[PDB]
């Protein structure tokens, strides 16, 4: 299949189980792991990293929610994706 580019690697299909985050991470944030598997967070908005769950950035207050009908979830490998229940789709792109 070298004549075609590598296939798109999609998020988990809409139908099936999802490890949803009850409260989504704020837009522009990412979760990662250290080499020993310690969880930490990246704020791409102000280009910082921190141990503290956003749910040097001051995060007192509630952040922008997903639009109605959407949820944030995480793959087994820790990759965040977005579930749109309105049209039964999933996407790597944050709709906020």
């Amino acid at each position: 299949g070298s004549d075609r580019p590598p296939p798109y690697v999609a998020p988990p299909s809409y139908e099936g189980p999802h490890r949803t985050l009850g409260v989504p991470l704020p837009a522009g944030w990412e979760m990662a792991k250290t080499s020993s598997g310690q969880r930490y967070f990246l704020n791409h908005n102000d280009q910082t990293t921190t141990w503290q769950d956003p749910r040097q950035t001051l995060m007192n207050s509630a952040s922008g929610p997903l639009p109605d009908g959407w949820e944030q979830a995480m793959t087994q490998d820790g990759e965040v994706y977005y579930i749109n229940h309105k049209n039964k789709t999933t996407s790597w792109l944050d709709p906020r």
